[PDB]
RNA sequence: GCUGUCGUCAGCUCGUGUCGUGAGAUGUUGGGUUAAGUCCCGUAACGAGCGCAACCCUUGUCCUUAGUUACCAGCACCUCG
């Protein structure tokens, strides 16, 4: 907010100068010490416009999926999905999570039934030779599928933190014609992102800044 | 219909999705591990099916039920079986 909060945490940084997508050239303020620098004066209006978009979309009882699976990122994405609701993914994105959603509905149902019978009084009362490995199966399933337990329909908008890390996901969205909100860095390509946010990745302070901005926007939009 | 053979070898496929103009590919590739496509970890693939394993018969130890035509530890007789 107000050109200073992001000025300190991590935003004005880029993946060196050897690696850089030329299509991002319009968002480069300059290069210092063989590191690309992003022009904040251009990304503030885009960030505010995206916040307005998300706030207005959250008024209308509709879902925005959060995608942030990466080092030290999927965690805070999880706790930001905590409160304000909304779906999320924090571990590996399974190919076909959108274009092949009918098949993954079955795994959703299997997880829901297994978790129902797991905490129904601990129905896993049989011998531990099978109980521990069934619990391991539950753990592995909830690890990569826990976020979209709810949200039975297709999400309306997708929010991704890193863009080239999540390219598969973006492609699926671009096939179903749903908007994409992304934090595009220097190396990534802004192609396939409807609301490009030229920010920074890998910076915990920066990424939590985006997550809290999004959380407050969606909370205000849903409040009415 | 029934049978041999590869071969009791660990393999052979399908649905949806994705890649290629197409035949096709992916799943089923990779690091380990196993008798085993057995299992774990990663992974544009997510699942399922037939195989593998388990369920079956027998043998190896123990308990309850029962002691005839089977048995004889203890008692009595014994022509000494
Ligand atoms: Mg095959
Ligand atoms: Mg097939
Ligand atoms: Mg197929
Ligand atoms: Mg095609
Ligand atoms: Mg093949
Ligand atoms: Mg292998
Ligand atoms: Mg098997």
């Amino acid at each position: 907010v107000n050109m200073r909060d992001m000025l300190k945490a991590g935003v004005h940084f880029g993946h060196q100068t050897r690696y850089w997508n030329p299509k991002m050239g319009k968002f480069i303020f300059g290069a210092r010490n063989k590191i690309h620098i992003i022009n904040l004066e251009k990304t503030l209006p885009m960030f505010n416009e995206a916040l307005t978009f998300v706030e207005r979309l959250a008024a209308g009882k509709n879902k925005i999926l959060f995608v942030g699976t990466k080092r030290s990122a999927g965690k805070i994405v999880r706790e930001e999905a905590a409160r304000c609701g909304m779906p999320y993914v924090d571990h590996r994105w399974l190919g076909g999570m959108l274009t092949n959603y009918k098949t993954i509905r079955q795994s959703i149902k299997r997880l829901r039934d297994l978790e129902t019978q797991s905490q129904d009084g601990t129905f896993d009362k049989l011998t531990k030779k099978e109980a521990l490995m069934r619990s391991r199966d539950l753990e592995k399933l909830e690890r990569s599928l826990g976020g979209i337990k709810d949200m039975g329909g297709l999400p309306d908008a997708l929010f991704v933190i890193d863009v080239d890390h999540e390219r598969i996901a973006i492609t699926e969205a671009n096939k179903l014609g749903i908007p994409v909100i992304g934090v595009v860095d220097t190396n990534s390509s802004p192609e396939g992102v409807d609301y490009v946010i030229p920010g920074n990745d890998d910076a915990i302070r920066a990424v939590q800044l985006y997550l809290n901005s999004m959380a407050e926007a969606v909370i205000r939009g849903k409040q009415g």
